[PDB]
């Protein structure tokens, strides 16, 4: 078990059979879950794997094993496919995009609990910080925090949000939202 400090990421969509859907058997639930099946084959890039999930949620951490100097940058270009990749279907059945998506990084320790619970888990500062920037996004953007903000290298353009409400933090903070990464 590692300390340090690492990059978390969160996604989930609102769009998940809440919005006016009847609920159906067929062709419902399979769809949306055929675009989450597309995520998990394009996970092969870099150094990322699938931690927790209780039912419709999707969240990687960079905190794998095996870390590298650049991990707040292996996120923030993997959160542009993110967008990109469930833009391509549309047909059959019109589908809108509302997936929110939210960064965070800091100190993240390993779980693994010895008997008991079969589970490896992942738990730490950044990753209780990560879910607050899914639940409370607009429109249906990337947001990400100051943390992350300072770790960009004149490499990637951020836009300035502002602030809202929250309860755990107490005092809000500055949000920004990453549009595409610098290429010369």
């Amino acid at each position: 078990d590692k300390y340090d400090e690492a990059s978390v990421l969160f996604a989930d969509i609102v769009g998940f059979t809440e919005r006016a859907s009847s609920t159906a058997p067929a062709d419902l639930v399979r769809f949306l879950d055929r675009l989450y099946s597309a995520f998990d084959e394009l996970v092969d890039q870099h150094g990322l794997e699938k931690i927790e999930v209780s039912g419709d949620s999707y969240m990687v951490v960079s905190g794998v094993p095996r870390p590298r100097p650049d991990h707040t940058q292996a996120l923030a270009d993997f959160a542009l496919d993110m967008t990109n990749v469930a833009a391509q279907l549309k047909d059959p059945r019109g589908n809108p995009v509302p997936l929110r998506v939210g960064l965070a990084t800091g100190p993240v320790v390993a779980g693994v609990v010895g008997s008991r619970r079969f589970r490896y888990c992942v738990w730490g500062d950044a990753v209780n910080v990560a879910s607050r920037m899914e639940s409370t996004d607009s429109v249906g953007q990337i947001q990400v925090p100051d943390e992350v903000y300072e770790r960009l290298k004149d490499d990637f353009v951020l836009r300035e949000r502002g602030h809202i409400n929250v309860k755990g933090k107490g005092v809000m903070r500055t949000w920004y939202l990453i549009g595409r990464k610098v290429a010369a």
